């Protein structure tokens, strides 16, 4: 079972560190880079690319910083729709995007000019999953109206992301990344990464491993794979 | 007691709210706002940056700042070179407060470029904007790799005592009610030492070392201004 997953979000967001706690143990200019590293997990096979994006934020200038990631997006569509069109279709290899994680920086107010730039114009090329980066920065009042205010302005915007009311009630989940003996040592309080009080991480754990990465799977098989097919083919 | 009191920096990284806990209660372009304190006499003109982040573009987001510094600079050369200097004022930023992003790793190039090029026209206090972001073991790293990029890039900050230069840059919280943050697992305290350098703030400006950033203003960045406008 292979699966591609994407990272997209400004330095220090604690990206790294949050797939190193979705998958166990540990893991510039001229910009924007595209870089990619495969994790194989066994038991089951599990093959995962996971794309990294060593822009992003970043700062000055950020021009057309979402391109580079486009260009790579659109690139595996492009390999998979000549690979589906020779005589001779027999190992055909699957790179495309299945799932892209959005980091949102904390905080709020609302989403950043570029977080809406970047969301608007990747929407239909590949499924966002809007991450509100670095939860343990915002108290539950603030975290619960930085939520409806990242909402209000995606349906604005026309921006269209990807047990179930559980999750859309949720949007967009609010996670922390730790390691250790686990959660985050304060000199004042523990934040726990396993608890539903204080992430929506067990969430977003439950929304991949338990096999909902064959949804992702499909939706960008059947969705984002098939409007690029019709625009390159029609024109 | 006249004062002017810049804060520059991305937006979302607690400006506001450290401003209003250093003067209690409630409160690219260039905006400013005047607060009367009355016991003692205190004028406090503050500077907001509504930039500044924040994001893209961002080329030349400095410049704003700088046109307004060296305005100011010009505005009192001109009032000392006049026949009749009576009454004078003095709207010269005397401070500014520049707000870095944890983390951390170490300073983004906005935080470098923005230092570098204002370092000689300000005096910069750098803070480590939401220090309750940061674990103990993070903060104390985030620390000494913004100085070494600080040192390295051959920035001149406002270097003043001991109890100060050992926490430099300063991680600062802000808040209100009751006085800290309420985290369903534990309080952030403001005014404690063990976890904000804010009292360290707050005491480096209530009890007259405005006067010292004062000095500093007028005998050097005033004067190091006065020298290159006159000399060409
Ligand atoms: N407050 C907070 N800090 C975090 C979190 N995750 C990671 N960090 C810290 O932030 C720093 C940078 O994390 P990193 O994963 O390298 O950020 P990245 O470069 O965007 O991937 C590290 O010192 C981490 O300990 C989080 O969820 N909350
Ligand atoms: N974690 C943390 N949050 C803060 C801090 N100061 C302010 N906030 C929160 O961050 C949000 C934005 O603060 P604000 O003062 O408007 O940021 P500004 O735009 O840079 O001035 C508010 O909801 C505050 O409750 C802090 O020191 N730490």
């Amino acid at each position: 079972f292979e699966f591609t997953l994407m990272v997209v979000g400004e330095s220090g967001l604690g990206k790294s560190t949050l797939i190193n706690s979705l998958f166990l143990t540990d893991l510039i200019k001229k910009t924007v880079q595209v870089e990619q590293s495969k994790v194989l997990i066994k038991e089951v096979q599990l093959l995962l690319t996971i794309v990294d994006t060593p822009g992003f934020g970043d700062a000055v200038d950020n021009s057309n910083c979402w391109q580079p990631v486009i260009d790579y997006i659109d690139s595996k569509f492009e390999d998979y729709l000549n690979a589906e069109s020779r005589v001779n279709r027999r190992q055909m290899p699957d790179n495309r995007v299945q799932c892209c994680l959005y980091f949102i920086a904390p905080s709020g107010h609302g989403l950043k000019p570029l977080d809406i730039e970047f969301m608007k114009r990747l929407h239909e090329k590949v499924n966002i999953i809007p991450l509100i980066a670095k939860a343990d920065t915002l108290t539950p009042e603030e975290c619960q109206q930085f939520k409806k205010q990242i909402m209000k302005e995606i349906q604005e915007h026309k921006i269209k992301i990807y047990l179930v009311k559980k999750i859309k009630d949720r949007l967009p989940l609010a996670v922390v990344g730790s390691n250790t003996i686990r959660g985050r040592q304060y000199p004042w309080g523990v934040a726990e990464v396993e608890n539903g009080e204080h992430c929506d991480f067990t969430i977003l754990r439950n929304m991949l491993i338990r096999t909902h990465m064959q949804d992702l799977k499909d939706v960008t098989n059947n969705v984002h794979y098939e409007n690029y097919r019709s625009r390159k083919l029609a024109a």
